[PDB]
């Protein structure tokens, strides 16, 4: 997954920074045992009179996007839920701390994508659990991996 | 609507950034009657040699990204207007000003997409005239939204 | 194409973004004939504590994105061969000077796009082929082209 956080300059520490991409990366080990290094958040500090909000300047305002990459989201349930933990997980650094804000999320092409120049795995083949163990792209045989997890 | 301008170092005042931001939500605001507040434009400085056009340094560049999220474009009649009223309010601004830019769309979609936490109204609906004239993310009850709207 | 490349703070100089653009560039040059000045590459400074990998800031990782507007990629051969070459261009300036690296691609609507608020000529149109030879974008009637492209 491939977050931006878009905030009022200096909103968040670096511990700040370190618990919310922590608890962001938590809901895809979580719900899905992704790979945690495939969870990417980029901090963007803006500051004042950049971020307008129905033509007016806000600086109280967090706008957060993300691209989905890794897997499709199939069902309105787990669309639904998708959001509702989003929400959850930022609820404590964003909306606790009184910031307006507002998230989106686009699904881009699986197969349009390469960390380390390597081609990801399979989703839930044995090459994908292995990475996520050792929490970093391992060089496999592409072709022998997506083989033997097709006859899983 | 999702609004990204990369532009020269100081190229616009906030006074500039106002009023474009403002031209921006109009189009959104009278065209189809969205709340002012959903249109967000991001204006974001690039240092000299930061922004490349064809393998060379641009620093006389202006570059637009959008996406749209509340609603689909259906038509190439209503997609092409929506591209020449976009020009049309960035003209002052930028071609007007002697910069060379581009602009593209993307578009996402309306079920993965909150607001203050809370799920957008319908297009059209009483909560979305609501939440227009309040210009504000009223919490509601969503299916409660959906059902008088459709009737 | 437009390309963000999101990097260590001062990770490139004006000369390695040149020669990296210009690679990126001649991807899109020798495959696809495309225009050069459609190519844009955004160099994004990011400071230290900005990049989060895993819950864990990474201050030696570069992250590329790039939308994909004036052509679509429809077998997966093609699709592959994107991602190859595209690694092969970026390969000396980032494996090689030992970052952490990650790109993906997504594909945006063709006509929700303008360039000096022009329409792009078609892919593979004689009009495009002489906004290429020129490298700018030329105004034309859309209309006529079409017309006599058809035959």
């Amino acid at each position: 997954p491939y977050w931006e956080i878009f905030t009022p300059e200096n909103a968040f520490t670096p511990d700040d920074k370190e618990q919310l991409s922590e608890a962001i990366t938590s809901i895809y080990v979580d719900y899905v045992n992704l790979p945690r290094f495939y969870v990417v958040v980029l901090f963007k500090d803006m500051p004042k009179e950049t971020m307008y909000v129905g033509g007016k300047a806000n600086n109280n305002f967090v706008r957060i996007r993300l691209d989905h990459i890794a897997r499709q989201m199939e069902t309105a349930e787990v669309r639904a839920l998708m959001m509702t933990v989003a929400e959850e997980k930022l609820a404590p650094f964003i909306k606790e701390r009184g910031y307006d804000w507002e998230i989106h999320i686009a699904e881009t092409p699986m197969d349009l994508w390469r960390t380390q120049g390597l081609v990801p795995p399979p989703p839930e083949s044995d090459m994908e659990k292995l990475w996520a163990k050792e929490n970093r792209p391992i060089p496999y045989d592409v072709a022998a991996s997506k083989l033997a997890a097709a006859l899983e």
